[PDB]
């Protein structure tokens, strides 16, 4: 019932070796390492040099992202000298965002409402390696052009312009912890109305991507290329580059509305640990207790009833063990029983994502609820004997098992260096009942793009998804397909049955099943297999039909499906 | 009413006025602090012959003086560590720490939550001094940089350094940014995340004494002038600032007997979207929504409102959309006109960036308090583009008294490039009576600093601002230099019975009115210690380095805090080469 409560709509995100949402959990359920390790000749060929390379302290490891330098301009309407000028990172944001409305089933030129943005970005590396030395800035429209293309400031504006969000749009920055304090505040401003719809996230693409670490005493990075949180060996974390976005709305209005829900978000709060602690990077154990407690009590959640942590997992010998004693402390408030609640981290599996890190953690912790499962931590061996688990609430999971119980109910955390600090509780999606038949023996599936390439790969993509999902409803597809992605001039369209019938007519491409046309005005039907003959027809000579009316009465849901394929071209200032 | 946020406290920088009272004077004064450059003045600030020859050379900008000065030992810092953090980092930092002994409160004897909102501008340093200073091969080194550079830490910086413990976010939403700020923080004051906030931005773009080349359709003026609503509009000029502002709950801040500078009633902020014609275009749709929701949230017609801190940017493009913005917000609740006054502290200024929107807030705040109106500067003939007319509003360029028949209201601006748009509506603060006198024959006046020399600084300023402000209630004087102000190892404390003499017994220094020396228990006054012994007592232990109790001490009064002269920073040069 409650007012504070956030659903999350819909998901995206690109993540070291698993490029998308879905792929993300199959790593995950997988216990699979995400992080790239380079041979010395890998290294050699970036151009690392062989000085740095002998060092016996180099650690040739890095979590990257396939393709940051291709960018589909036409698409989003960028010549490519425009675009060559911006930022990778605000790129991969611009089309994560696209990529998670897509996913949560809307167009925003349909949609009845307001639609804001909060994210932020790691530093910016492509400015200094990239524009600097090939743009001379002595104009000012040329100083102007790259201050635009590369300052953190118009992170999020580039996307409400782009695809015409109204809502506030803010980049806000607080280091490690930046894309969970950006769903605070989304959630904050859905809570208190200034939005109807938020997207909430954060990049990191740092560059050059092949390259390793020196390994350092006293820094935070691990003097083996692997993260192993909690356990006895923990030697500091890996550095690794992503992006995540969410879709978030009030529950009340995610219900109403018919959309997929993956979790609700129940509370989140912020704090600053202040002076008390020994250093400005070191933790606040005080902070920290206090940010869970904090988000228990807004949320309401007592904590007998959270039975997952996505720790925040800095997996230092000295660190996880501040991590695990403040997060008992704050549990220890509200409940004495122990060994009831999962602990474990990401960045075992893919490192450190900086200002995408907290948002990953969202990520994987919707789909643990979405898919009643837990997952592997990474390397965990021994635990860490400074650590007495078995007198706290907390165990590490290694085996991917089921989540029973509930609601389930988990936390994520996320701390930033410079102690700004972030924790949200979240709760399995509620049962709805079963979606409304429809009145139709058949649907109409319609998919478009900008290119035949394009179309190709939607058609083939869809027909994967059906396959994989074979108790999708066809109905709730088909609205999904018409109301949630924009009409672009290539365009096939199937009429099926169900989607087993639907994957073969995808398939097959042969009509009358299935039918294409490159792309009049409006076209209004004036009943079955007829009825959806003639929009058909209409459609794929490039008419406008008004699918909102077409599925009206109906109470469509909005289901999560293939999204665009962007087809980049190379965009990038290359480095002398 | 739980809307309602008083700003408890302000601090600034500004081109041509080095504080908020500075500002003041500039603004009342009808006076440009623009920087204008004569060619020898440029060849000495090394700008090339070529470019100084060029017909389009502008020799304008607004600046700073002395951002290379760093009082390293007062924050903390060695000069190794503070040379690798932006200037704009070190700036929002001091006036974050002004802002606080203005408004009077001592973050480490503080029982609340704390909160820090802010943005910096582009960082310049970054590139001209840091990259090629430093170099980045080992992880300890990139996160030197990193810390010191990256706009993450601008806030959060603040919270470690003045322990803070409120979240504490930086925004960046380019030229909305400190409004924006401001916003944000008003929402947690609301929401209960903290019980006082700090938000603002800053702005220092380098190298400072430097002009620009005019260049057609983009945004900068081509003689270096700001002619905001005037018919020779022709863009902007840039400004290097940094504004800080101190807000509470209203109800807090009338509780505690602080001083109030004004109300915000409200704020809104949006983004244009897609409904213009280009990103870097001013989006008329979104600006006119942003004033409405302003005015809804905060429950007050627009015939209420008899200022708006415009934008006012001056471009030819930019000031007759805002002001039909603003006209069509305000005909939704009203077809009067001319009753309205507009105006943009970018004509005295510049265009501040990160800084624009709490400059505004600021100048507007000053405008409430002192009850007058001031200048826009530039102003010959209104741009006939805009049928001023026609509209609610007109260009006031006279210093001269603001009054009305309800409370005085504002309405304050800020518009960044890529569409996020901010509005707040500000009111008069509410009446109080007079202060409570104390029954105490005597007030105990308490001063400290990290070295001498500051302590006989401060020591004359406080001579000199009571010399020139006879009327301040030395009670709220001293319970504000005891609550608001960090006592730190070299002391000394007055006592006397009223603001003359304690002009006196600061420039004399003499025992026993006045008493020095250099700080460890806590000292409680037994009961019945009263009068003078009890003010000596205190004194004495004090001066020792006893920890004193100063709320427990002015327990029994209702006091005030008042804004006194603030810390005198000690910078040396801290300067990556």
């Amino acid at each position: 019932v409650s007012g504070n409560d956030i659903a999350i709509v819909g998901m995206a995100g690109r993540f070291p070796g698993a490029d998308s949402v879905g792929e993300f959990w199959e790593l995950l359920r997988s216990g699979r390492e995400g992080i790239t390790r380079f041979s010395d000749e890998e290294l050699a060929a970036a151009g690392v040099p062989a000085a740095l390379r002998a060092d016996p302290a180099y650690v040739r490891a890095h979590g990257i992202l396939p393709d940051v330098d291709l960018f589909d301009t036409g698409f989003f309407e960028f010549t490519p000298a425009e675009a060559e000028v911006i930022d990778p990172q605000h790129r991969l944001f611009l089309e994560s965002c696209h990529t998670a409305l897509e996913d949560a089933g809307y167009d925003p030129r349909r949609y009845d409402g307001l639609i804001s943005v909060y994210g932020g970005a790691a530093i910016n590396t492509y400015l200094q390696r990239h524009v600097l030395p090939s743009i001379d800035q002595t104009a000012t429209s040329d100083h102007f052009r790259v201050m635009v293309g590369n300052d953190k400031d118009f992170l999020a504006t580039r996307v409400s312009y782009k695809l015409d969000l109204r809502g506030p749009s803010y980049s806000v920055q607080t280091a490690c912890s930046t894309s969970l304090v950006a769903i605070h505040l989304a959630c904050q401003g859905l809570i208190n109305g200034e939005c109807d719809m938020a997207l909430a996230g954060g990049v990191t693409v740092k560059l050059p991507q092949a390259r390793g670490y020196l390994y350092e005493e006293g820094a935070i990075l691990s003097p083996d290329g692997r993260v192993r949180t909690f356990d006895a060996e923990a030697g500091g974390t890996v550095l690794g580059n992503g992006v995540g976005i969410v879709v978030l709305k009030l529950l009340a209005d995610a219900l109403d509305a018919g959309d997929t829900i993956h979790a609700v978000i129940k509370g989140t709060a912020t704090n600053n640990d202040g002076s008390l602690k020994v250093s400005y990077a070191a933790p606040g154990k005080e902070g920290q207790a206090a940010v869970v407690a904090e988000a228990h009590a807004v949320s309401g959640t007592e904590p007998e009833s959270v039975t997952y942590v996505e720790a925040h997992g800095t997996a230092t010998r000295l660190g996880d063990p501040v991590e695990v004693a403040a997060l008992t402390d704050a549990f220890r408030r509200g409940t004495s029983d122990t060994g009831f609640c999962a602990i474990g981290s990401l960045k075992s599996n893919v490192g450190h994502l900086d200002a995408a890190a907290g948002v990953a953690g969202v990520i994987k912790t919707a789909l643990m609820l979405r898919h009643r499962s837990l997952v592997p931590t990474l390397n965990h061996e021994r635990p860490n004997p400074a650590i007495d688990f078995a007198a706290t609430p907390f165990y590490v999971n290694t085996e991917t098992r089921p989540w029973a119980g509930g609601p389930l109910r988990a936390g994520v955390s996320s701390f930033g260096i410079g102690g700004t600090n972030a924790h949200a509780i979240l709760q399995e999606a509620p049962e709805q009942g079963p979606t409304e038949p429809s009145p139709r023996a058949e649907q109409l599936l319609v998919l478009s793009a900008r290119t035949r390439t394009a179309l190709d790969t939607l058609t083939d993509d869809l027909a994967d998804h059906l396959e994989a999902n074979p108790g999708t409803d066809l109905a709730d597809a088909a609205h999904t397909l018409a109301v949630g992605r924009r009409a672009h001039r290539h365009r096939r369209a199937v009429i099926c049955a169900d989607p087993a019938r639907a994957v073969r007519a995808l398939r097959e491409r042969a009509e009358p099943d299935c039918a294409t046309a490159e792309a009049t005005g409006a076209f209004t039907p004036g009943s079955g297999r007829a009825l959806l003959e003639a929009v058909r027809t209409a459609w794929l000579d490039g008419a406008e039909v008004d699918w909102a009316r077409f599925y009206a009465g109906e109470r469509r849901r909005r289901v999560p499906l293939p999204t665009y394929p962007f087809e980049g071209r190379r965009v990038w200032l290359e480095p002398p």
